[PDB]
């Protein structure tokens, strides 16, 4: 049994999460940011996990804590759920090919805490993705990846090969992550 | 004691500041910008001011005649405060890092009124930091800055040695502003 | 059963494909280019498809007409087969060294029609590989893999890393889509 | 009471860690590795904490391991003595002049954790310190203090201003993360 | 049954290994050189192989000459091991990211001998890695490779993508290939 | 008691100083050169010494000799007053804005004799300041700053970040000297 309850309450958010890691998909995400939610929802489905992410925080700002106090929430039910790792693949990595973009990532579960993106196009750090609710802002994609690596307490390599459409290339890189830990997590049958 | 009030009316805006420089970070902002809220609560709470901020303007505009008029309101509630300015530091500064940003303050309380603001990457010139109510135009922390230092009639440097995220980088300057502002107000135990 | 035969019969070639998806390797390939007959042959078997094209065409103007048309013919077979795509890996990659080169392909079978192919030589858009028969221009290599996408309607994208000479170059891009497909047909044990 | 006693046993090395925030430089480090006990030394002494180091590791390979278990350690015992953090200064920063060299470092203790390093020369990423035991790498700066602030789980900016003495780089930089560290954990009297 | 035994007595140095590529990472390697005991560990670890190596030789000069001869029979190991090589993956490839640091390798097992090793950054050419004992040169990584690829008989592509630290760009490195062989020599259940 | 009288009589000049470190900022300065006084002035009541400073000199060649010596002393009387520097804080630094300039300085009391002066800009080296009596060269501030240093023994980093008013720019580094010595020589509450 893999699983693991956050609960997170800070100033800013109220977040819990359900996680386990031996699921099948079966996710629900609730952050009051859309594009989060969607983006969360193709990481816990990609990864094969059963995850449910509910949080509340302070939107009237902007997004930005909310993301980043689900991620660190997020991140720490990973390491929480990944027990003593033995026996498990520990590696895992993952391209994602999106129309014109392709993405990859690649992880270590029992690497130090550690997190290197690169090649998300300078676009991205002053993209917006807005719809008729909260908008998201794309340069708080490396932090959504670093919150996790920290908490999880993993090393964590997200790459952008190529891309442009913002959408693309940021819903490869999730699914990418997703993949990637799907591997690194699973059973190894010679450990 | 070193307190002032400030109310200021103008076509734009209505404004009351109520100051006091020796508190303890009793602080209450509401301008219907939330960012900005957020921005002058961390300003207020790290300088140990109690500061609190009623504000209302033009927002269906947008969010700058409000974030300009409270910034003169406040500076001058700085200054009016600051009184004759005897027997403090007068010098303060002040480094935060937040995450990969680095930012820096440096004040001198009896300087000609002045504002240098330098380092902030070129992307904060166009970039909008959005939630679910007014949002808040990042080429406005200079800006702010240049009003607060007129207002209060103090020399006022501003720098981002490095950062990305937009609003690491914003938060981190009015915090080294915050800090660079608590250290120059406090007694001076040798003059 | 994941199994398609398609004929395709133009004024410029007559082609049969007879192709299943959970084969051994069983490959047969027939087009007048012998040098094609050769990539495809390479393609089928490391894929472990059970593969049999038959493919006759106007090879008096050149073999594009006939690649072409047998391409197009190849991917339809394949989307045909995967027919709903449950339950399958969806995403699969592969790289591919050969001597001195190293080339890579990754897929989404659910992906969007889309093919990227980047950083093949430049000496390639103008190389001829010739011997007793029909010749191959290996321009001919980006068509081949943008009808495959396009017909069996995924996302395919082919990366040549490094290399040199134009025949493992272009070997290697198509066993790195073989072993991409192989990957991403199979059953996926949790979904 | 600020204390933490940390021991961490690998498969490479075996740490013990006594570390008492408030003290007056009572400092004994031995690890194996003299450049990094003097370093150590340093960092214990100018933080005016009272620090004992005893480490043990696979020096035959070379410093590195025991060196990252010695800082892992380190961190962890520095966040476990702060505890809950509260009433303190938060944030420090301090120069370093060391005749030619001049290194500065700025940390928040409730910030996030995260390291940024830069400034130090390029010579520095293969130049070794070797005298007549195991020998300094000081390519591994940075790792020490990625790792510190991995694990005390705090915000640690070292920076290099110039300098050219590789001995005096690598002292002023731990030197400065010391006089940082020492100033941020100090109460804060109006907090 | 996937088992060789190798003995290599030259003028400079004496080498034994038994390997076992169906192992569990029973492994125990003494050549005198321990920052080389370590790569190979982690390299016979990573593999799930079983590998016991001892080597002595004159390392009075440097531990060229044992790196050399070790590799050497070990690639002869290696691909004595693998027979006839039915039924086998034949490809495999591995990221590992390893701090800052993310490298690749990728193999084909019934390739021509060839090795190609890319992306290393320069300072590797000159550094070495010291402790109490025969020192390493990291210049030699790129001949371990060539000394493995040209005695197994098979095609051996490592890169590393990016890097910082030597110690972690080169264990990064053997993890990868390790990894890579790991793929590559199990069976495969549809050849 | 931290205290010293120096007589300094050359060829070329006749000085005496009187220097208290623990003083309040009574301050009297007559070289013959009007703006060395107001610089030297603004040093001694910004590091809060007390401090009488008479020199006469050849002021008919210029004011160079005259400033040399008296620096000397001055150093000669600041290293003499430290004694044996026991229980201070060593290390200080301050940061000037004056207008458009920003100056820094950061000192170790107990470091080798060493002065480094960087971001002067260029036309300080060729700038006068000249009144209606003795002019200032400012390519002597980097000089006096040297000397400074030289004779109180100590490490003293002077530095311009940025500015454009040959008087605001000389005018900074000296008050930055003058704040950062007044942070050294304090008594260290824990030391
Ligand atoms: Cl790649
Ligand atoms: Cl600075
Ligand atoms: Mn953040
Ligand atoms: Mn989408
Ligand atoms: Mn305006
Ligand atoms: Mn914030
Ligand atoms: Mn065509
Ligand atoms: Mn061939
Ligand atoms: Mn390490
Ligand atoms: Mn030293
Ligand atoms: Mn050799
Ligand atoms: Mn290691
Ligand atoms: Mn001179
Ligand atoms: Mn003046």
């Amino acid at each position: 049994s893999r699983r693991a309850r956050i609960e997170r309450r800070t100033r800013e958010s109220d977040i819990v999460i359900e996680l386990d890691l031996d699921g099948t998909g079966q996710v629900a995400v609730d952050t009051g940011v859309p594009f989060y939610d969607h983006m969360l929802t193709a990481l816990g489905s990609h990864a094969s996990f059963d995850l449910t992410v509910r949080a509340t925080g302070d939107v009237e700002i902007e997004a930005h804590h909310t993301i980043e106090d689900t991620a660190i929430a997020l991140g720490t039910a990973l390491g929480q759920a990944l027990g003593d790792k033995r026996g498990i693949r520990r590696f895992g990595d993952a391209f994602i090919p999106m129309d014109e973009t392709l993405a990859h990532a690649a992880v270590d579960l029992s690497g130090r805490p550690y997190a290197v993106h690169t090649g998300e196009p300078d676009h991205l750090q002053h993209t917006t993705i807005a719809g008729s609710s909260v908008p998201y802002h794309t340069v708080i994609n490396r932090h959504v990846f670093e919150s996790l690596a920290a908490n999880a307490r993993i090393a964590l390599h997200v790459r952008v090969l190529y891309g442009r459409d913002p959408h693309h290339i940021t819903e490869a890189q999730y699914k990418a992550v997703a993949r990637a830990l799907r591997q690194a997590v699973e059973p190894d049958p010679r450990v």
